[PDB]
Parts: C-alpha cells; structure tokens; sequence
DNA sequence: AAAAAC
DNA sequence: AAAAAC
DNA sequence: TTTTTGG
C-alpha cells in the first residue's frame, strides 16, 4: 500500500512519469499564481505521489490504489495516455499570464506581487521592464537583473562543491569548531540547482559569536571582492508552534565564484548562496527543514499533526498530548519520535 | 508592503 | 453538496 | 483539487 504522505515514501531522482509530473507541475504553478491554494496543493500532491512510483503509468488501471489522484488528475492522466500530451497544461504554457509570471518571478527579488503588478501594467518581456524610465527597482531586483544570465543558468555539483569549500574556509576563520552542512537539493543528491544552501552551527560559540558570524563572513567576502549582493535577516527565535520562513538568523547572497576553483569569458560566476546560522541544540530540526524538499516538509508537518498530535517546524517538535518539546540530536531521532522509518536525504525528492 | 527559503 | 486541507 | 461526510 502507497501512503498519501511523502515522508512514508521513498522518492529518488528516478522519475518514470515525467510527462505526467511536468503537466501537473505546470497546472500547480498556474493555480499558485492565480492564488487558489486548494487546487494548487492537490496538483503538487498528485505530481509528488507520481515521482515516488517505481514504474510508469501506461493505463488507467495503473492509477488504481494510488492516493492523491481524484477525478480531475485521472482526467489529465487519461488525456496524456491518449494524445501523449496535456491539452490543459499546453493551454497554460501558451497563456500570457503564466508566461509572464514564469518570466518575471525568474528574476531575483521579483515575487508574485511584482510579477502581477508588471503584467497589469502591460509588460511581457524583461527588456521592456529594464528600458521603462518610470519603474523603480529594489536593491534586490537591481542585483537580480545585473546577474540574471548567471542566476537563470543552473549551478552544478563541481560549482556547489567549490562554494562549500569557500563557505567552510570563511566560517572556520571566525569559528574553528563550526559545523557547516550543505543542505537543499544538493544534499538530496541533485546534480543541478538554483542556489547552494548551508547550515552553520557551532557547539563552543557564545550567543554574541553566533549573532556576529554572518556579518564577519559577509564583510570578509566584501573585502575580498566576492560579495555581489547581501541581505542579513536577524534572528526572531525563542518558541510558540503555529498551524512562512524560519526564525533563524540567515542571509541571501550572490557570491563571485572564480572559475579557477572549479574543474573562460569572465573568469567567475555569480552564485546564489543561502547561509543559515542556527543554535547547536536545534541543529537536527534546521537540517531536516533546510534539506527539503518542499513537499516532503509539508507532509512531515501534516503527518505530525493529523496522525500523531504533534507540531513540527524548523526549530522544534512539540507533543500536544504530553505537552512537551521533543529533543533530538539527529534527523533519525525526529523520525523516531514521529513513529516513522528513517528516510535518507536522497529519498526525500518529493 | 514585498521579498527572500525548504 | 459543503468544507478543510498546518 | 481531493477527500470526507456516524469509517
Ligand atoms: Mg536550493
Ligand atoms: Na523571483
């Protein structure tokens, strides 16, 4: 029997139903842009269960017993089996509101609100936006346009590994005992990604040392002419669990990666890097949260509430019946507390 | 406000 | 048919 | 959009 929760499935990078999940991913993106939460969530769950399957869907009998697939999803599956394409998703791909949303949000610093504001102002290309004498861009959007070609072209495992070394070298200069862990998609065994995420924690660090680290590291890169963009968000952490973002201290950077650190034109590459500074006692929760994937986390939180009367987030796990916070030194302990079998990072690609 | 994250 | 999906 | 409706 296949579970409706991504956290009770193994989802590797081997997808047998990519023609189906591409269509569902487009329809989900279309409902996410039109804000429609309900439909959007059902398509992501459908697309997610299909990625977990150890076989391709060739007939409608192949959908029997698979959760998450209702009358609409089955109609899209039946459409792809017949013509080999989705008329529903092809419609969305030719739709100007989607093309424009996909294009505008692809800029670093432009989200759903700016993309819609621009689409309603009659804009359809990034060229017309930059040429427009009236528009005023945020320091973030100015960075996003200035390094667009570098950011829109995915980062790879040699580059991510070159960034990891660079991050580690900067951190251990200020905190020798610091543990730096590459999270996100790369930790899930991905070959490519848009950014490289990191989790920094230090057992021997003082409270002042934890707060001043991201400033010490970013100014160090600024002095070396490597910092292209920087935004440090201060910690709001305590801790009341609620039914988003993390309260950990973090920063969103664009780093200059010299080609000589990887194995040309510029001699460097603009790379989007996220650094998350977390207290040592909360490290497993932060590592479980920043590893992802989005759907895996959503289902970990969903399973915890609905099947266990527990509240999980990036900071802690709370048992609602025992009225106590559950302590964990590893991701394996969080899974244990939840009553789940451990899922390896490269099996969380839901 | 809006954006940045899995 | 109506509602909640954390 | 899917699921649940006294499961
Ligand atoms: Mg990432
Ligand atoms: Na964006």
């Amino acid at each position: 029997k296949i579970s409706q929760y991504a956290c009770q499935r193994r989802t590797t990078l081997n997808n047998y139903n990519q023609l189906f999940t591409d269509a569902l991913d487009i329809l989900a993106e279309n409902d996410e842009l039109r804000e429609n939460e309900g439909s959007c969530l059902a398509f992501m769950r459908a697309s997610s269960v299909l990625k977990s399957l150890p076989f391709p869907i060739t007939s409608m009998k192949d959908t029997e017993g698979i959760p998450c697939l209702g009358d609409k999803v089955k109609s899209i599956i039946e459409g792809i089996i017949e013509d080999g394409e989705s008329s529903e998703a092809k419609a969305v791909l030719n739709d100007e509101r989607y093309k424009s949303f996909k294009l505008f949000t692809s800029v670093f610093g432009v989200g759903l609100k700016t993309a819609e504001k621009w689409f309603r102002m009659g804009f359809r290309t990034l060229s017309k936006i930059q040429s427009d004498k009236s528009l005023r861009f945020t320091q973030m959007q100015k960075a996003g346009f200035l390094y667009y070609e570098d950011l829109v072209s995915c980062v790879n495992r040699p580059e991510a590994e070159a960034v990891s070394m660079l991050v580690k070298e900067a951190v251990v200069t200020f905190l020798p005992d610091a543990l730096v862990t590459m999270t996100g998609g790369f930790r899930r065994g991905k070959m490519t990604g848009h950014d490289v995420d990191f989790l920094i924690t230090s057992p021997e660090a003082t409270e002042d040392e934890e707060q001043q680290l991201l400033h010490k590291v970013t100014d160090f890169w600024k002095q070396q002419g490597l910092l292209l963009y920087c935004d440090i968000l201060e910690s709001t952490f305590e801790k009341q669990p609620s039914r988003a973002l993390d309260h950990f201290q973090k920063c969103f950077l664009i780093l200059k990666l010299d080609h000589g650190r990887v194995h040309e034109g510029k001699g460097w590459k603009a790379i989007r890097v996220d650094l998350v500074m977390c207290p040592y006692d909360r490290r497993a929760f932060a590592l479980l949260g920043w590893t992802g994937s989005r759907q895996f986390e959503r289902d970990l939180r969903r399973y915890a509430t609905h099947e266990r009367k527990m509240m999980l987030d990036n900071h802690a796990l709370y048992d609602r019946t025992k009225r106590v916070f559950l302590e964990a030194e590893s991701e394996e302990e969080i899974f244990a507390h939840l009553g789940l079998d451990y899922i390896e990072p490269w099996e969380r690609n839901a």
